[PDB]
């Protein structure tokens, strides 16, 4: 019942963002400010310039602000003799300087400052359903809209009752601005704020809430909604029909394993053919191989490759894309208990090929070598690219850091366009090693095909959880391959960044 | 069948110690020593008095005892031409010195070392059944009474079959005589010492007999004998009741969690109003934050402070005190498997504030949270004070050491009062840190109203652990909190002492 | 080099704070506000009452800030139309809404909070010298001028070549405005505020500017200064005189152990005599019992206690005093080599008694030892009560938190006495377990008289060291004994606090 | 007296292998076969074409074993009826298949494997300066040549007194024949080996022979020999020049640090400048931040940076190459005991920047960050590009690898044609994040320009490592620079691989 109603929340997920620019601003607020909360974000030049001087909240005290506000930092004042709709004696105005500095691997808007100036922007805002203007000077529309998305505090809460309210704290609605008419339009950055939230919700979610039947409740009915094929390979069917990876990896749980297939194809001509496959780990206790308590909170977090996925093909398919679609969900619990399986087991993934378990939280692969092998030779059609989000390496982290999701890729041409696509995006990927012939080496068993954890921790390990995927694609697909690790992006501050689908989204636009 | 053997066992308790002095000893016992085991217990500056040298076992080897003894220490001899009932040419008699010296935040009688000189001495004591009698030279009768008891070797054991002989060796029948007839009396002092024997052995029982089923069936009886009222909210009934905390950590053992709550409400006038709430961990495991076995061992001891609650109820009722009483037992079994309660799962108390779960072993906080808002908002009568006790923190030891319970006090004055039953008691305690200011930051949640365990664990940890119970009293309670932790006072060389009881009834008894 | 530079910076040291009140502020400043930066801190209550109203700096816009601002948080403003000397159209306006929740262990004024939001506020402020006022509505001056000192940015830093500008960056000049003309005077309020920030500076300095001779220059210079008497025993000295204990912990280093001890003899007549004894460990990189890098971070401040007591005794000699006081610094360096004294070599301690090491980061206690027993026996005067500090224990923290020191007391009034003392000036403490019987059984040595390490981690660890410390007390001392532990406390947010020296002040200032 | 005649060893160094042709070799030996012992290695495709039919060493048994022989194994025979010089009856003949898969990231000659089937066929050859053929298919000759010689049995070795006779294990003479005249020729390939097996020798030193002192020393011979310029500050010079990472770093150790630089012009005129800095931590405690036993041990390899751009200029300088080279060795041990830099303690580069040390054993980045600055600001000339080569964290075998040394840099062009490289000279690299952005914040100190260890682990670490360094290039530099991490590269199998100056050379040579 909790359950149910967050659900429904998922289900009817709407956005609290809009999104237009300062000519139209102007020719539709006649009446004066339309809000008196307003925050100015821009670099050091975009603020000094001249057009600021016309915004409907300029005066004195801003112009003050501008000139005093530091890099990385916000300046707040209360503006007087600025007209508003509330007639309010004075509106509220932060202003928040964004380096302009950026590095070649970085999205050079720096949405990273974007988004946290405007969350601490934000933390001023109570009441309900409060008007808040957000006028920005960069013009890079998308990955703008991404950060604001993020840090409109549409978060997961169960803080004070608002269980009953949607888990939701709705104390922002909010406008961004513009210079000029944004590419792309407003309605696309709304579909895209829809999504990177719908994400950030399910990704911080608990477990008691989001499991493997609630998780594919919502895709069902998203299903439904946008005219999309379905298909869900549930328990026992999954044993039966040799996907021994995932099924064995959830069948411990109290919520059954399911892999949740969605299909798109486009009304206009393909383009690509495009397969998407997500680990949703919808909790992990790490199984016999039991995580100490410091790394097993949040672990309702290993689900955030599926929920990427979901919430990229949600916006890919609200988008009419031209690009025919599969979207596979990994859906599984870890955990312990007497039907657990065991280190030392021997699984026989779908792929055929036999894995010999010697630790059962290196899981995640387990269960996206069966959604990869079913992706590659189980569907309809032939994608020519296969994309795997996952978030599970704490070696991520080490390798790539908090903010590059690490890209493990068979294709030296797509995995500059993917990179790109991150740039764009403001959620930023950077490569790890892609060399086969010494990755397998680490997954050598003497009794089955291979084992499922390196032998040497030390030995380019994100890239080896990479291989393992890899291994199980089908023999036939010869097309590229690209394999994220978002364990850290996902997340920031302790709360999920909705990170995943807006990348996706980018790389698939710019598809031909 | 043990399980049930070992609930008849409780259900009929009776101790194995009796009360007199010395001139009471003198007017019925004209047959000699009445015993040929005697024990001899005081200062140096008792022990020399004139009054000794008459002493019905007083000879010239007793009095070269006397003057060799050393301090903490006992010296036995066989005493000659010392007439007794069982006619033996020699009666034992072993001397103990007490050392005088006593901190004020100790016991001046110093109970401590009169327990162990009594215990090394009752270690001779081997045949069924065997009369000894323990000269004391101290007058102060309850913390005697005490020591007396948790030394008299009733505790739980089932060894050599003892299994089918109710789960107690019952080597010794115990005489305490003092110099003047006792206060509290004889009968007072004999039902102390039986309910401190009582949770001695609730304590130490195994799990595989004492688990929540058996411990409420425990408290029904004796509910029954002595016409007090019973309630039980068992298993599912508490999870729709909204008492997720304790349902929550107790829901994935094979025996249900319970909420037992006992009620007393005296014949004579009421002089205050008391609320007890324990602490019914019947066993630990640590659940998903699973303990390593050293510190699991000894965790069937996690359901302490329900003991030692239900310990000083009995006792209260026993004595008739002129105090309304309820008495509330947190039963539950933190077990580990698939319907175990996760590290990020949210749950909702029945103060219906929300608790984001970041470590599953700091669980006995959870259901003393439902009990003590239970004991607020839940039951016929508005307490005055609420004591929750419970057996909790490892931290303890490191605060207050193990012989002093610490103190977790919302009032300067109360602290006192239970200070000084503490030190008559002999049962101990110390205060930790008041400043809630400073420890509700400890749990916060970015997703719930609160965390359960504490982000830095060197900031007061003991003290956090009751902040967080208060958290979840009722809003309109404005009375007097005390929190207890007795996590080491509870045992001693790696058996149960029986504390907590006889430190209730001494504070209890001088309310007003 | 960098060293000489940095003594004469602490042989010359000012503080940057200034005291006031509001009415004074009126009579002197006719040309309106003599800055354009403004901090005004009160409570929800304080900052509504009227008498706010007619301040130079209030406003409408300060009167919005008002309402607006919440609890532990500023609001920030640009307030027009103000008079001011500059005759700027703005002036930059902070306010901080200070909680008035306090507990009966916490300063009502709530210092730690006052502290904070000054801190927060400034951080806008770099340029050179700049004057800020804060005006205050609390009138507990001395833990106003504490937490005001320790937030004016005169920390220790050798940030951008500011080792030759004295390790100081000098950017707020700042003036603190009372209700009234407060009690303590202004001119003794910055005596105790640069006690605080000399101390912060002591704290903070690393060791290869701080050892054991400079630190021992920096006490002599200041002898000099302030017409004291000084002794130093150094190195060998210390060998050959029988300081066993803290000539063997600090002989492997590179600058030599030392005692230095201060007196200070009144002009008036005086019954009260005072010692303090401060644990003087310049590094301590945990000797043979090596410390991991995580542990060893911050360890330049186990000089913390001896800082405390030195800044302590400044205050009260520039004060002038009526009591009569020695301050003996225990100074040295524990070293890692082949010199070092080593787990299992037995110390002959100057109180006569022999220490068998069993752990060589057990090292403070020693070289106090030492020091206690100097100012019980070898000292001109015979003290009524002995206060030593320390930073020593990372099981401090667990016992009683971050904010408070841990206090170890012979005595129940002088205990009580001590805690007003700290409750008054901000620099909050709370008792630890007084047990000696419990504790002394710890330090069993089977070739010594006793250990220097707990036997038992779990058992009142705070209060053994405190104990260890005591055992070496002269027999002949009879007076009040008060141990702090002040590991924590010493420093909040990575930076020092200055800790110490005002609760001394007061604590002092108070006695009868 | 070892340690002379282990700088006699290097000083005097000449390599083992030869390089031929098929064609020459034909038209020089006309007795047949030039020795007994012969090893061909080449792909399945390779070693099955008409060609092999013709050489000296075919015959029946060979084909055969062509056909038998699995992938990566060899496959040996006693080959009859081969003319040979010696008149043997049989020669012995290993087969050698080599895989031809390799990765966009690899090397497609996978000297990998050769390295590895040559080192195996050479564990059957004891004798005294056996005389060895290898005839190659492969036809790329630097990879090939690097391969042989890290292989080829010269290693550093004390065993069975050969401390008398240069600490080497004469028991091959390697010929490798390749199909045609190699590219480049056989007298640079020679000058390539005898570089890969000098640095071989110098990393697998124990520094009880290879110090500061001498490596300083076997630097300074080889500077007089080639005609180079060399200088070298030395211990206390360091500190009185402001070289305070290095300085500090070395200080404890019983041989001095020292900077140690060799220049070179050429004859001819270039644009060309290049400068090289290396990590020479002769031997790596951990210091203060002691490492734990099984991390410390390959510690002597710690100066592999150092030994790979003194080997990688002495090459450049046999072979003439225009390019203006200067060559900055960074030497020292990080050594335990009284005078080691602290934890805590702020050190002054020669950047004039600040540095908190918070880990003893992040030292490499310390004596770098000197090397670096002396190279872009206190040398002739103003380079073009900057090498920096170190062992210096485990986080890289996680991040890129066993056999990529993880590349940081500053210019995505530069980075190419430096991964080109480490392609065609088989030492292969792999970049590593650059983002100066996200790292700088890693080493945020409250008391100094920044701290020398990541304040997160799991955050990009090989990049920050990287970062640091970069942060004390002189302010002037805008030159390319390269960052490179070859901690695990430098071993395989527990021995040296003489990682690093084939690399560089291959670089250079291609220098536009």
């Amino acid at each position: 019942s909790g359950a149910s109603e967050f659900v429904r929340s998922c289900v009817n997920f709407e956005t609290n963002v809009e999104f237009t620019d300062v000519d139209a601003y102007k020719k539709t607020h006649t009446a004066g400010l339309a809000s008196t909360f307003v925050v100015i974000l821009g670099t050091h030049a975009q603020l000094r310039e001249d057009a600021l001087k016309e915004l409907p909240f300029y005066c004195p005290a801003v112009a003050e602000a501008i000139q005093r506000v530091k890099k990385g930092e916000t300046y707040a004042v209360l503006a007087e003799g600025v007209k508003n709709e509330a007639n309010e004696r004075f509106v509220r105005v932060l202003v928040g300087e964004v380096p302009s500095e950026a590095s070649r691997t970085n999205c050079p808007a720096r949405p990273d400052v974007v988004a946290s100036l405007l969350s601490a922007a934000l933390e001023e805002i109570k009441g309900p359903e409060t008007k808040v203007d957000v006028f920005v000077r960069s013009t890079a529309a998308l990955a703008i809209a991404v950060a604001a998305a993020r840090s409109a505090k549409r978060n997961f809460t169960a803080k004070e009752g608002l269980a009953t309210r949607g888990y939701c704290d709705n104390c922002v609605r909010l406008t961004v601005v513009f210079p000029t008419a944004p590419n792309p339009s407003p309605s696309e950055l709304a579909v895209v704020a829809t999504s990177t939230q719908l994400c950030q919700r399910l990704v911080d979610a608990p477990t008691n809430l989001l499991n493997t039947a609630t998780f594919a409740e919502v895709a069902q009915s998203y299903a439904k909604e946008l005219g999309c094929a379905v298909d869900v390979i549930c328990g026992e069917e999954l044993r039966e029909r040799g996907y021994g990876g995932i099924y064995s990896v959830g069948k411990c749980a109290v919520e059954a394993p399911r892999l949740v297939t969605l299909s798109y194809k486009p009304k206009d001509e393909t383009r690509k053919k495009v397969a998407l496959v997500g680990k949703g780990i919808v909790y992990d206790s790490g199984g016999l191989s039991l995580k100490p308590t410091n790394f097993m909170t949040g672990m309702k977090r290993d689900m955030g490759g599926a929920a990427a996925v979901f919430c990229g093909f949600l916006t890919a398919v609200r988008l009419q894309m031209p690009i025919e679609l599969s979207c596979t969900l990994c859906l599984a619990e870890n955990a312990i208990g007497p039907d657990a399986y065991r280190n030392d087991d021997i699984l026989t993934l779908k792929s055929g090929k036999t894995v010999e378990v010697n630790n059962t939280d290196a899981e995640g692969r387990l269960v996206l070598g069966d959604g990869v092998f079913h992706a590659t030779h189980e569907i309809s059609f032939k994608p020519d690219v296969l994309v795997d989000m996952a978030t599970l390496t704490g070696a991520q982290g080490i390798a790539t850091g908090h903010r590059h999701a690490g890209i493990f890729v068979n294709d030296e041409e797509e995995e500059l366009s993917f990179l790109k696509a991150g740039r764009a995006s403001g959620e930023t990927c950077f490569p790890v090693l892609y060399c086969p012939e010494y990755h397998v080496t680490e997954f050598r068993s003497p009794v089955a095909d291979m084992r499922n954890s390196v032998k040497q921790v030390n030995n380019a390990s994100v890239s080896c959880a990479g291989q393992f995927v890899a291994n199980h694609l089908s023999p036939d697909f010869k097309g590229k391959h690209i394999h994220v690790d978002m364990a850290f992006p996902a997340f920031e501050n302790d709360k999920a960044t909705g990170f995943g689908p807006a990348l996706l989204t980018e790389y698939l636009r710019n598809l031909r």
